[PDB]
């Protein structure tokens, strides 16, 4: 079994994209096509540590926003996928960036929305830069080695 | 006296969007360094001319999505400059994506704010992707003739 | 009034080809937001001024093939607009090529078709690369100051 | 072994074309360095399975062409290596377009040539888009690991 | 008469780069196809106005680096042409960066060398990202508008 | 393990060069993530044999140029990583030329110093287009699986 990585490109601000997060990670640990292990998780990828939770005065350090800024693109360029977990109601424009991104790369780019979620209206753009969009619970077993281009069966605003 | 094009990058989805984009616009037609005739807005540039909040038939048309997904494109890539309408506590997926894309095509990326919020946070994707940031009311003065780099006075989060 | 650059995208190598070659290049003389005296055509570029089915001892010539494909290439990237003068039943593998060459570096893609053969299907990743197709009496009037996507009125095979 | 995927580019349309297309195919099912079970082969990929050999109404279907033409672009994004399948009397414009788009995309552009075909002239765009030419004969022991460049030992008109 | 702007890719750091930098800016007041005014100088674009040499408290901030470096990408990205001032003997790092980041960006490379240097050897991969080179004194009458491609009358190491 | 490529940037003129370019290499062959046997390594690929140490005739040759031009290209967008054995001392425009292709290319780009030189100042432009810079000493065991951005610890000039 080949195995791809994947840049987790997923908010963790409010309750519903935690719910998301949590629920998308779980998906993958048991996908057979992903290598999780040497995947990128912006997360768990903190630059020299310091975690901005702890100290929010890194906010206005344009080095520590330097060198986030380009973890995040160098992990979306080294990886095989981009992967965006998606609420309809809570779109990100930081996600957004990253997608366009994602495609200038060359990278395919696979939009997850929770089951509760799926076919709720989502932005042109999002539905545009998608190669597809599927529901939470078809993650765990996609086969990230045969990805094929489809429509969201959904609304767009 | 040289002038060159933009996208009119905006989102119309509440009344602080829509008070920029009326300001912008003005602006942009005072400014001596803009063609503003032959730039593209995307909101005249809907397919068949009908925007989906006034004709929802065309939520799901695959078709109108398609074409209106693919002019925003072709807007970004054939005019000189990418704008930003941004609004700092109404982010906007859209934009983002399209400030990726306009990366991708080597456009100069300027994020334009509304005086009342210019310095408030924004987006890390958003701080990095533009190469700089101006307060609305410097719109109609900006020389987009020789467009540089600068760091929003700002923090992100 | 602006002028735009082309890209001349055109066979050589049927009198379809040459028949709408000719018609082609007439429209463009007429049309007023085209300069057509600092636009691009293959055929004023062969390398050393030589043309290989007029001097066949440069059929094997490695030095004169590098040097006039990557002057098509520099014709492309530094000029506006990529015209494709297209016969459908006489598709041309070359200006196939360009087209995605010109996708890359971000140019408008504009298919012109014969008006005898207008409407006739199309090679469907023709029809995709580009962003608008028109009739070649349609080639005289087009403002390439405001160039939007469509779909061609026709089928694909 | 590492094993690289491919893009199935060919033609299926002439006596010639399915010739090739059968042969390339053998030869792939031989060489070592190529996982074919997930490469990508346009003619196994047919969108929603609709098959336009017994429903040709689907050729003026825009969504039907959409989702074939981007279900292409992405089979190149997405796989390693760019196979060409080449016929020198039977060139393709939408083989052409696919070369064009592999070439942006960083991909290595292998084009094979039928044994009774190589040494026939081929255009100019073909010859500098590709990385390399060969004989079919060559291609169940191409070592797709490390590919190199070089030059068709033939015309180009 | 239509006039393209520059990046003025050149390095200060001998005495012949600074005797070459003086005559190509000489030489660029003079062409008719050039509108020097808009631009983009490095020299002239240094992070707050200063240049490390005359305030190294600047070697190692990552700041003034980060946007110096932005600076440039965007003077070379948002400008018709990319210009190289090239000292066979005192090759610039910089600058080939430079040429191969303007080749990303579809730009026009342009190599211009002292006439006392011009025909001796350069390095490959410069020879290669260059579409053009010409002598110093060839530079105030370059017709910028129609840009094209030629091999280096010189050999390569 | 899963295994990476790279393309071995390094000159190999002066004795700096060539004793970290033996150092590089042996650090490589004890790196677990690096699949060094399918890395493209410029000196033991020289084209159609000739080495030109041994035929000098060859460096006004334009095909050899072509050729060798080429393959270098080849080597860093068909490998994984690029590489770049860096001398503060004895910068190389080739090597610029290099990374800026790879940074276009979308692939990592690790410095790497020797200890003894770890701290120089290096260019501004390869301080940029570096995602990483480390010191000779640390590349056995850098793992290629994971690559970050990080800063120079070092000056800039
Ligand atoms: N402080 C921040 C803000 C944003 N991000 C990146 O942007 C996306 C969410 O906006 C996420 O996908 C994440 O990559 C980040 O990493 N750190
Ligand atoms: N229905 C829609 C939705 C979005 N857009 C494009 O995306 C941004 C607004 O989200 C805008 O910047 C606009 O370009 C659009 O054109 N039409
Ligand atoms: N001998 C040749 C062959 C082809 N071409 C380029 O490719 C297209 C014609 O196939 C044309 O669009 C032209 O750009 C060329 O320039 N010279
Ligand atoms: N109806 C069609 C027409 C074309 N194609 C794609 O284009 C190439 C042949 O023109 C082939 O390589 C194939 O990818 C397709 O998939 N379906
Ligand atoms: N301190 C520095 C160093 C380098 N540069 C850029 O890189 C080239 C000179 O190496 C120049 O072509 C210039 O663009 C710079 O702008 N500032
Ligand atoms: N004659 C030459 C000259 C240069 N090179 C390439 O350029 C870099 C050193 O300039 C090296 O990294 C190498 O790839 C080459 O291969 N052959």
């Amino acid at each position: 079994m080949p195995k791809k990585t994947i840049f987790f490109g997923a908010g963790w601000f409010t309750d519903r994209q935690n719910k998301a997060y949590k629920e998308a990670m779980e998906a993958l640990k048991e996908n057979p096509t992903i290598d999780l292990e040497n995947s990128y998780v912006p997360l768990d990828n903190q630059y020299k540590g310091i975690r901005v939770d702890e100290h929010p005065e890194y906010l206005h350090d344009k080095v520590w926003a330097t060198a986030t800024y380009n973890n995040n693109l160098n992990g979306i360029k080294t990886n095989d996928i981009m992967l965006g977990v998606y609420i309809p109601d809570e779109e990100d424009v930081g996600l957004g960036m990253e997608l366009g991104y994602a495609l200038s790369q060359g990278k395919y780019v696979l939009l997850v929305i929770p089951d509760e979620d799926y076919g709720k209206p989502i932005n042109l753009m999002s539905w545009g830069v998608s190669d597809n969009v599927i529901k939470m619970s078809q993650l765990k077993d996609f086969n990230f080695n045969k990805p094929r281009f489809d429509f969201y069966e959904g609304a767009v605003y």
